């Protein structure tokens, strides 16, 4: 048998086009400062591979946030520096400022530019239908960009999204998980939060590529325009998928998996079993449906596929009709 191979119907070999010192991020050499230079104000979050500290740079009075970075392969924050670096400048990618290590701990510490957050627990619930569709817009520049520098986020979540409501800035945030795409490369499929990982990353195919962090996008728009935080609220990973089957159906699951000859696990068999592709309407109610529109629902049927290669390109989303008013509105500045 063996699972069917699969390529990226978009920006394939860009990483093939480039010197290898951008993809091969093994072979980078950092050129850490002086973490003296800056002093830590508060803790701003925690989280399983850092604590997050807003800090201020000594050295110009100047408001940054300070990322020290918790015990991983020296190999993944290479990957994590290097990758910041090369997306540096794009569309509301958070701006790596500094790389500094502790004089006495001696901890890696990324220092990113600071952002006036406010968080979506209190922010979903001041966004109308059209700051849904502009933020949306917002998120799929900032997909579209590093997509076409050949790089995967892996973890698309509102936690990773920096919001500046008053200035409507928004920034892409935490590429640890994040990775060059090569076509044929086989990769990890733990990745992502468990409410956003996509049905490759449960039936454990691994040659996936850019459609995986469509698919996170899905979830975070289904969250929003139906008023339900996490949309696919699973227990474990296994519960994950069937979460995801009782709305996209079991008959287009079982296609996925015969299509990719992906070999599924003998404990999904038993907690699958059957359903209909429900409607998006038996998730319409009162409190939600002035963000619901034929537009919306379109857009995110799109999205929500098994077959990754069947999902919306970050590009092709930003044609949608859904967008209409946001792109007309950017032009007239
Ligand atoms: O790469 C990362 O993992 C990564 C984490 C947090 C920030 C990040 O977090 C903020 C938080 Br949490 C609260 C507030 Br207020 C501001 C920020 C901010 O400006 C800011 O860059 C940036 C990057």
């Amino acid at each position: 048998s063996g699972p069917v191979p699969s390529r990226a119907r978009v920006y394939t070999d860009v990483n093939t086009h480039r010197p290898r010192e951008y993809w091969d991020y093994e072979s980078h050499v950092v050129e850490w400062g002086n973490q003296d230079d800056y002093q830590l104000v508060r803790k701003l979050g925690r989280g399983k591979y850092s604590e997050v500290f807003e800090a201020i740079n000594i050295t110009n009075n100047e408001k940054v946030v300070v990322k020290i970075l918790k015990p991983v392969k020296k190999k993944k924050i290479k990957r994590e520096i290097k990758i910041l670096e090369n997306l540096r400048g794009g569309p509301n990618i958070i701006t790596l400022a500094d790389i500094v290590k502790d004089p006495v701990s001696r901890t890696p510490a990324l220092v990113f530019e600071h952002v006036n957050n406010t968080d979506f627990k209190q922010l979903y619930q001041t966004l109308t239908d059209y700051d849904i569709r502009f933020y949306m817009y917002e998120i799929l520049k900032a997909l579209d960009y590093c997509h076409s520098m050949g790089i995967m986020h892996r973890d698309v979540k509102p936690h990773n999204v920096m919001i500046d409501h008053e200035h409507r800035k928004l920034r892409l945030i935490d590429w640890g998980l994040a990775e060059f795409y090569h076509p044929g490369q086989e990769y990890n499929v733990r990745v992502a939060s468990r409410y956003f990982k996509g049905p490759e990353l449960l039936v454990d195919y691994q040659m996936y590529d850019y459609s995986l962090d469509m698919w996170s996008l899905g979830c975070m728009l289904a969250s929003m325009i139906f008023r339900k935080e996490p949309f696919f609220h699973g227990h474990d990973n296994y519960d994950q998928l069937v979460r995801i089957a009782k709305v996209l159906g079991t008959e287009d699951l079982y296609d996925y998996i015969d299509k990719y000859n992906i070999e599924l696990d003998p404990r999904f068999n038993d907690i699958l079993g059957r359903h209909s592709r429900k409607r998006w309407e038996r998730f319409v109610h009162s409190e939600n449906q002035h963000l619901v529109s034929p537009e919306a629902l379109d857009f995110l049927d799109k999205l929500l596929r098994y077959d990754h290669q069947s999902r919306l390109t970050a590009r092709e989303a930003m044609e949608h009709p859904y967008f209409y008013t946001v792109v007309k509105d950017q032009a007239r500045m």
